[PDB]
C-alpha cells in the first residue's frame, strides 16, 4: 500500500546520513493515527557495533519544551494558572527586574513565546545587541558543558536570576532556555507537586512509556551513544555533561514511537472539534479545542529559525497556508519543532490533512501525518528531510 | 511458531535476573489452554550446582490466597457458607470486638478483601495510623521468622485474636495475612473436614499433583533453596522458618505447570458462558459463571500494590479496560497476583482475549494467555515482566 | 598396584551400605602417607539426585575431640597450660563443686578422659547410677535437639554449670560432651584468642583446607543432607539443629581427605622418633615425640565403647599389642575414634606398621594405614569395617 | 588435552560470579608459554546486551604498578637511574620533608615497596595511626571520584606534595598510589621523554598492542561498562571518574591476552638463567636474570594483603616455598598482583614449575602457568580462584 514512498524516504535518509556523516539515524512515520513505518540505519554504539533499532533511546533536546506546554495547558484548563499575572506571584525567589529605570512586568505568556529579556548562554550584551541590530537591518559556550547536579528548579534558578535583562519584555524576540527553567519552576509552584512526577503522569496518560529524564546512574536499556567530529576530521565521543539544570528545556530521552504518539494525540485534539458536529460517538481530545487552536496560532514579531516562513507559537513552529499570487507557490500548513544538543539532532513534524465535504462526514480523526527523526550527531538540520518525507507519504494517500 | 516471541521473552528474563542478581528463575507460558514454553535459567541449589528446570519446586507466598478463595467459592456454591453473617457463627473462639466502644461486626466478605480491622505483622498502632494518614493525602518483623510448629488452625489464632482492631471494618484497606488464617478456620469449621485435606481434594480435581504444603520432615523431590544478600552484598542462605501458622496464607510449594493449570481452569470458567449459547457440546466449568464474574469484580476503596491502575477483587488484582481519550492510552483487562516470601518471589498473570462475532461462533474456550514466573531471590517485583511477556506473546497469535 | 584390595573393600562397603540402607557413603584409604583410594557410593542429596563424590562435606561428631586435643597439646608444649592445676584458675565462672560435703578438685587431666563428674544429656541423678552399677557388675534426649544460637563459650557453659557432680571425680568413666565445652573455654582463656580462629590456624597448618564449623548462613559448597528412618520405616529428613554450644565436642564439617591428612600428621609425629637416629634429614613432627607417646597411652579405668579390647587414651581409642597364649589370638596395636551425630556417622582409624631393624635403616616415615569412612545415616557402627579394610590393605603392603 | 581442567575451571568461575552477582567475567590461561583457554561469561554491556568475549577491554587498577616496574628496571639497567640517592635530584618540585624535625631521605627504593610515609586517599593521620596500632597488637573517599584533567605529572603532584609524611620512611608499610605518581614523575625526568610515550614503546616491545590509557574522547573498541549495587540492592552504573592524576598507579585498559603475554615475558626472564648452560641457542630475556631475581625477592617488614603467607616484593606479591613439618602443608612459590578499581576487579597470577636436573637438558623455558581474571564488578577478591585454577591446570601437566 505504501511500497513506493518507503524507498524514496530511505533514499532521502541515506542522502542526509552521507552528507552529514552521522553513524546512525532512526525514523518513524505515522499516517492516519497508526504507525506505518519505523526504520534505523547505522550503529547506535560505534565502539561495540550495536545497530540502530526502532527501540533505540536518544536525546530530544528542544522538543521537550513542547511537552512542557502540554503540562501548562492542563494547569491552564483547571484554572490554577493565569498567563497575565506577573511570574513573581508564584515564585518570589525571582528578583523584581527593572529596565532603564522603569518597572516592567514579566508574565508567563511572554516566557512561553520567548518575548521576555532573558539571556541564552551568552553574557556579552554588546555582541547580542550587535547581532540583533544586524538582523533588524553557539556550541563554544561554557555553560553548555556543566557537570553540577541540581536538586530542584529553585537551585537551578541561581544561574541567571542575578543577570540583568537584555531587552524590554514584549518587544524583542530572543530564543532562550532559562525562560523554560522559570516555567518549570512556575509549574512546580502552581501544581503543588514536583515537575518530574507531573511529567511522568502526563507520559502515563499519553502512553509514552520509554520517555524519561537523562541520568547516569539508572540503567536505561538501549541507550545510544553520542559523537562529534574533532579538528582533525575524526570521530570522537562528546564530553560527559549533566543536564539537571534544564529538564524542561533540554533534558529528556525518548524513542520515535513516543513522539509519534504525542503528535497523534495533538492532531486528534486539534481536529476533533470539526468532526464533533457530525457524530457523537467520538471520544474527547486530551486538551480542549480552544486550547489546541491557541497553541498553533502564530504570535507576531517572532522568527522561526528552521524555516523563514514560519512563526513561533507556544513552543511550536507553525507555517500557515496562503497563496498570494495565482499559479504560484501554495504554502502548506504544518507545525514542526527542531532540537539540537551535544551529539544529538532531532525533528518532530506534524502535517495536518486538509478536510473536504465528504471527509468530515465519512472519515474519523486523526487525519494527517507525523514524522519523527533522531540521529546521534551534532549540528544537523533535519527539518527539510522530514518535510520531504511527509509530502512523499501524503502524495499516495489511498 | 513462537520463535521470536520466545526469544524476546528470554531476553526479558535475563534482564530482570541480571539487575536483581537472582541465582535462578523459572518461567511458564500457556496459550489457549496448551503449554507452549517452559524454561529455567541459573541454579536452584547453588551449593550443589543443581540447575533450574521446568519441574523445580519453589515457594508461592500470596498465590495460596487464590486457592483458599477457590475453596471458599466452592463452599458458597454448595450453600454451606454465608458471606454476610458474622464470623462468630462458625468460630465462637474469636472474641467479640468493640471499636471505640461501639458494637461492630466481622464478616467473611470483609476478610476476603482485607477490609476488616486485622493487623499485619505490626503491633504498634500509631505507625500504621500515621502511614495510612499519609497515604490518604515488612521483612524485619519477628513474627515472619517463627519456628514453632502449629498442629491445626485453632492453635494459630492465639497470635492475633486478643489484639484490638486497627480500623473500623469496611472503611480502610489493610493488606493482612491473619485474615486468611481466620478464613482457614472458617473453612475447616464449615466444611467439616481439615483444611489441608479439603485443599488436597481441590488440587487433585485440578490435576495439581506437585502442589503440596511446605514441611521439613517429608522428602519432596526437586526442592529449591532460597537465598538473600547480606550487608556485605554476598549471597547467603535464609534462616530456617516454619510457615505452619499461615497455611492458607503463605505455606505452599509448587511448580509453574500447576499455576498454568489453575489459571487455565479459571479462564475457562470465566469464558464458558459466552460460548455456551453457540455450541452445546462444551463441558461445564469448575465454577458457575455467576461466581466467576463476582470473582473478578473490583471492590471500591481498595488498592492494588503491584500496579496503581488496578484494584483488589476477591484475592486477585484486576485491571479493567478503559480509554478516556482518543489517540491516548487504552488499558487492557487482566488479572494478576504477586507474592513475596522469605527468599522467594513469584507472579501469576492471566490476560484474557477480547471476543468478536467470528471468534464466538467457531472457536472454543479458553482464549487467553497465562504467564507464571518464580525466582529464588527475595523482594523482586515481577508483575511488569509478566505483563510484557504476555503482551509479546499476544501479538503473534495467528 | 592395589587392584585386589580395592574390590575386596568395595564389597564390604556395599555390605555395610545394604545392611542399614544408608543413601550414601564415602571412604578414603591412605597407605604410606599417600592417598591410594577415595570412593563414594550412593546419593548425597536424595531430593535433587546429587551423587556422592570424594569432595562431599559431611558432619563429624566426636572427631572434633581429637582435633581439640591437638590444640590442647600444642598449648601444653608452649608452656601456657598446666594439666594438674584446677580449671578454676582459667575459668572462674565455673563454681566450686562439692561431692557429698567434701572438697573435690576438677583438673584438665581428669577432663581429657571423661573422669570428672560432668553429666551427659541426662539430668536424673538416679537414672544413670543403676546403669553404671549394672555395668560394673541418648538420641531421645531433647538437649540434642536444641535450636538456640550461642555467641561465646562462656554463655554456652550455662547449660551444665549449676548441675552437681554425678560421681567423685577421677574414679568413674562417664563419656560426656560438656567437658569438652569446658576444655574449649580453657583454650579460650589460655591462648588469649578465640577458639574458632585458633582452630582455623591449626587447620591451615595441617593443610586441612575444607574443615569448617557448621553454620546455616554461610554458603558451603558440596554440603550433604542427613536422613533417618521413622516409625513407619520410611526415609525422612532429620530436624534442623544448631551445634553452636558444642563446637569443640560435636560440631564441625570435613571431607575424607582432611581426616587422611590429619591421621598422616599424627602417624608421622608418632613414628619420627625411631627414624631420627637413622637419618638426620627428617623434618620434625607437628608435635614432639614425648607428647605423642603420652597421647596414645591408655588410662586405667577407661572403657572404649566401640571395641571392648581397648581403652580410652587422650581423646582416642587405643588397642594395644599382646599375645597371652601360643597359637592364639594376637592383638594388633591401632588407634580409632568413632563419631555419631544427628543424621550422620563416621570413623577414623590409624593402623601403624610393625618395624624391624632393617626398615628403620632403609625406610622413611610414615609407615601405616589411615582409613576414614563417613555415611549420612544416623546411628551406624563403622569401626569393624574400617579395621577390616585396614587389614586387607595391610595384606598387600608392596 | 585439558578438558577436565577446563570443566573444573569453568565451574569455579561460575561460583564466584554467582556469589558476587557480577554482570560479566573474563578468564585467560596460558600453559608453558601457549594460550589454551580464553573464556567469557555474562554481559559486558548490560544496557545494550553485549556479551563478554576474550577481546573485551576492561580496567586494570593495580597491575599498572607492575607495568611501571618494568620501565623502572629498564632505566636501572640502562644506568640512568639510582635507587639510593634522594628523589630530589630528579624532582626538585617535591619539597624536602621533616619528620619530628630530623632530616629524612626519600628514595626510589622506599617508594617501590611502599615504605615511605606517603598517604593513601586518607588525610586524617589519627585514624591511620590508630589503625596501624591496632594491627600491631577506600571506595567512599572523595579523592577517588575526581573529574579534573591533568596535563602532566608536575601539576598532578600538587594533590599531596604539601601534606607531611605519616610515618618515618623505611619503618612502616603503607600501601599508596601517590608514591607511584612520584615514580612516574621520576621516570619522566630521568628518561628524557614523556611517561606515556615510553610506556607505549614498552607495550610495543612486549607485543601488548591493546593496552592503552583510559581517555574518554578516543574511540576504544570493545570497551566495557562498570557497575555496582546501590542501597536498594539493585544494579546501577558507577559515576563518571577521571584517572589522569594516577596514570602510573591506577589508570590503564587492557585485555587478558596482554596480561598473559606480560606474564610470559616475566616468566621467561626469570627462568632463562637456569637453561642457559644446557643450550646456547636460546634468545635473551627482556630483563637480565639479576634484575628478575631482585624483582621477585620478598622485602622484610612488608605485608601482602590478599595472601597472609606472602610478602610484597617490588610491585608484586610473592609467596615463598617452604615446609616446616613433615606430612604437613607444603607451600608453593608463586607471584600474584590484585587490582581493584571503581566498579572493576582484576587479578594476575604466575605459578612457576619446580625444575630438576633432567628437566633442564630436554625442556625449554618458559615452564609455568599464567592466569588472568577480569570482572566488571566492584570489590571482588579473585586471588583464591586464580590459585585454584592454576593448580587444577597444573595437575594435568602432560
Amino acid at each position: 500500500c505504501f511500497a513506493r514512498a518507503i524507498e524514496s524516504s530511505r533514499d532521502l535518509l541515506h542522502r542526509i546520513k552521507d552528507e552529514v556523516g552521522a553513524p546512525g539515524i532512526v525514523v518513524g512515520v505515522s499516517v492516519d493515527g497508526k504507525e506505518v513505518w519505523s526504520e534505523g540505519l547505522g550503529y547506535a554504539d560505534v565502539e561495540n557495533r550495536v545497530p540502530c533499532k526502532p527501540e533505540t533511546v536518544m536525546r530530544i533536546a528542544s522538543i521537550s519544551k513542547s511537552l512542557t506546554m502540554v503540562a501548562l495547558a492542563k494547569l491552564w484548563e483547571a484554572g490554577k494558572l493565569d498567563l497575565d499575572i506577573p511570574v513573581q506571584h508564584y515564585v518570589p525567589e525571582f528578583p523584581e527586574k527593572e529596565y532603564e529605570g522603569e518597572k516592567v512586568s514579566v508574565t508567563t505568556r511572554l516566557l512561553i513565546s520567548h518575548l521576555s529579556g532573558i539571556r541564552h548562554y551568552e553574557k556579552d550584551i554588546k555582541k547580542v545587541k550587535e547581532e540583533k541590530a544586524y538582523k533588524a537591518l553557539d556550541f563554544e559556550q561554557g555553560e553548555l558543558y556543566l557537570r553540577e547536579k541540581f536538586e530542584n528548579s529553585i537551585e537551578s534558578l541561581r544561574l541567571f536570576k542575578n543577570d540583568p535583562l537584555f531587552f524590554k519584555p514584549g518587544s524583542q524576540f530572543l530564543y532562550s532556555t532559562f525562560g523554560y527553567t522559570l516555567l518549570a519552576a512556575i509549574v512546580e509552584r502552581a501544581s503543588g507537586c514536583k515537575y518530574l512526577d507531573y511529567m511522568q503522569k502526563i507520559f502515563h496518560d499519553l502512553d509514552m512509556l520509554t520517555t524519561v529524564q537523562e541520568e547516569n546512574e539508572p540503567v536505561i536499556y538501549n541507550r545510544a551513544r553520542f559523537y562529534v567530529y574533532n579538528k582533525k576530521k575524526r570521530l570522537v565521543n562528546t564530553p560527559y555533561v549533566d543536564n539537571s539544570y534544564k529538564w524542561a528545556g533540554g533534558g529528556f530521552l525518548s524513542t520515535v514511537g513516543d513522539l509519534l504518539k504525542f503528535g497523534n494525540a495533538m492532531l486528534y485534539g486539534y481536529q476533533v472539534g470539526l468532526f464533533k458536529n457530525s457524530n457523537e460517538n467520538l471520544l474527547p481530545g486530551y486538551l480542549k479545542p480552544e486550547t489546541m487552536v491557541m497553541m498553533w496560532t502564530p504570535v507576531p514579531n517572532t522568527e522561526m529559525s528552521w524555516d523563514k516562513e514560519g512563526k513561533y507559537a507556544m513552543a511550536w513552529g507553525v507555517v500557515e497556508r496562503k497563496q498570494t499570487y495565482g499559479s504560484c507557490r501554495k504554502q502548506r500548513h504544518y507545525a514542526s519543532h527542531t532540537g539540537g544538543a551535544v551529539g544529538a539532532s532531532s525533528v518532530l513534524l506534524v502535517l495536518p490533512e486538509e478536510l473536504d465535504t465528504e471527509t468530515i462526514n465519512n472519515k474519523v480523526p486523526p487525519r494527517g501525518i507525523i514524522v519523527s527523526i533522531i540521529c546521534n550527531m551534532q549540528s544537523v538540520g533535519l527539518n527539510s528531510t522530514a518535510l520531504k518525507i511527509a509530502l512523499e507519504f501524503d502524495k499516495d494517500r489511498s
